[PDB]
């Protein structure tokens, strides 16, 4: 069962081969740096990269595309929140966030099979463990 591998492997490959390449898209591929975005933190809580998406990933934190496109959406509403929703800043979030819908529809069929065996399994697992218990 490589399901979790597999599942991780389509989306890591959204955020290097299809997000990270969206041009002039190198604000979002990394953390900001408050020494050189001095007031970032004062304006957002929840702050989002690509490069942190990258580490949930390999930690197996997305067990589904709702929870993955959660993070992928926060990048999109905090640039609306620290750079407005016309700065060519957030149109560059907005592209980033439209060609991650789009190639995960590539996977749909796939995807859709791989959320269901991964709970399934999930669930088999718990249950396991809570009889162990007992
Ligand atoms: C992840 C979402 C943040 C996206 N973003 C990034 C920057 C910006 C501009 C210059 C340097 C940096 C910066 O700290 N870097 C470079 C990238 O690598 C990490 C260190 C960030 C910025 C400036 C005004 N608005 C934004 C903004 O919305």
């Amino acid at each position: 069962d490589d399901d979790q591998v597999a599942f991780s492997f389509i989306l890591d490959n959204i955020v290097t081969q299809k997000m990270m390449a969206v041009p002039d898209s190198w604000p979002f591929h990394h953390p900001v740096n408050k020494k050189f975005v001095p007031d970032y933190y004062k304006v957002i809580v929840n702050p989002m990269d690509l490069e942190t998406i990258r580490k949930n990933i390999s930690k197996h934190k997305y067990q589904s595309r709702e929870s993955f496109l959660d993070d992928v959406n926060l990048i999109l509403a905090n640039s609306v929140k620290y750079n407005g929703p016309e700065s060519q800043y957030t149109k560059t979030a907005q592209e980033i966030v439209n060609v991650c819908y789009q190639t995960l529809t590539e996977y749909d069929e796939h995807l859709t099979q791989l959320e269901k065996d991964i709970c399934t399994a999930k669930e088999a697992a718990l249950e396991e463990a809570e009889l162990e218990s007992l």
